[PDB]
């Protein structure tokens, strides 16, 4: 079993590189794709409180992504794993490091914190960090603002902020390329890893 | 301004004395009494998914009663304080720690962690311990409304122990043993005394 999650900012080409290494995955290895809250009740309902709400508390807002993310972990994530599968997860804990603690600007350190009481020792196996600059993730955004590309920027200088205080599941992948090349370089990496136990 | 907040296990009286305690502080003082969620919409959406959790993980659990905390704090205490109230809070930082942290076994310090996050430095200015032992407490529970029940209210009591053990500068501890209206007087006179030295 593998837990390999996926983090970038939008514009990352984020979603077509998950689905097309999943078609490549699923001939080799027993494989799901999710996201959080992913279907999981509880979850479900945490999400429309976030969404369907109205000049949310960012410190609200980021326990609510946590309990969401715990949610998934336990009812999805884990019996996955458990099963021997190769779980492919849409955004985890360094999303919320990335928006809640670094762009929002809570603080890394106390999102962390927080999300740490969430996974409770549950780190990715891996995770594929979609390494776009802020100029091509805009680019791709207009094709698939001073507020929304200022806090574009911030999320992209959160995630170098994180990865650059710790690189051992974390694998970046050169996002500027064209998405063929990012697929393969994704895939490549992914394979590496999972040939190796 | 004050925000003070009220703990202690079921059968400790808390209901009955922080209602009386806030009937008699209301002719003297700008006092509001409330509890988590208290009315706040998100916390009520939030305390709803808690109400029909099907065997809840307990650190889900533990971070709704957080997200809860924060909405209750954000949106009713501080405009409260702000305003220069005194503000009576049933159950707040302590009673996730006694409960999700102690009893519950997810450890005092992560929940403390979790805790911290949500309230962002709003510790009570004063937190009244209403000290009932296991044995008057359990008898209270049959009064006013199993092995598995009796322990889970010990292992509540310990925790609270534990708790003030540690933290004995923002406590104050009142007898709970007592008949309520004695539990009423000294915890009345408490905050009497802590009030009139603002
Ligand atoms: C409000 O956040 C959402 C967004 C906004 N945004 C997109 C970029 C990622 C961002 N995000 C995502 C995660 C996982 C996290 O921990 N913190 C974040 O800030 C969330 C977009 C769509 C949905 C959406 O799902 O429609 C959404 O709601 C969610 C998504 C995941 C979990 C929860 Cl509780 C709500
Ligand atoms: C499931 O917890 C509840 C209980 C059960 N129990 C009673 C003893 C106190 C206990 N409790 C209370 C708080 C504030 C906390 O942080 N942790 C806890 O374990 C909660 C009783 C009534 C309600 C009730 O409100 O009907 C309730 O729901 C709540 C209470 C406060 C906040 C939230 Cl999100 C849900």
């Amino acid at each position: 079993s593998a837990f390999i999650t996926f983090e970038g900012p939008e514009g990352s080409g984020k979603t077509t590189v998950i689905n097309e290494v999943y078609h490549r995955l699923v001939k080799d290895y027993d494989v799901i794709m999710t996201r959080e809250p992913g279907g999981v009740p509880t979850g479900e309902e945490i999400r429309k409180i976030v969404l369907e709400g109205n000049d949310m508390d960012i410190r609200t807002e980021a326990m609510l992504f946590a309990a969401s993310r715990r949610e998934h972990l336990v009812l999805k994530v884990i019996p996955a794993l458990k099963e021997g599968k190769v779980v492919l997860c849409d955004r985890y804990i360094d999303s919320s490091l990335a928006y809640q603690g670094y762009a929002r600007g809570i603080g890394v350190e106390e999102v962390r914190a927080l999300n740490e009481f969430a996974i409770n020792g549950l780190y990715p196996d891996l995770t594929i960090y979609l390494n776009v600059s802020a100029e091509v993730g805009r680019e791709r955004i207009i094709k698939n603002d001073q507020e929304d590309l200022k806090f574009h920027e911030k999320v992209i200088e959160g995630y170098q902020e994180i990865i650059h205080n710790e690189s051992q599941r974390f694998k970046s992948v050169n996002a500027d390329q064209p998405l063929e090349n990012v697929v393969e370089d994704t895939y490549q990496t992914i394979i590496k890893y999972l040939e190796k136990i």
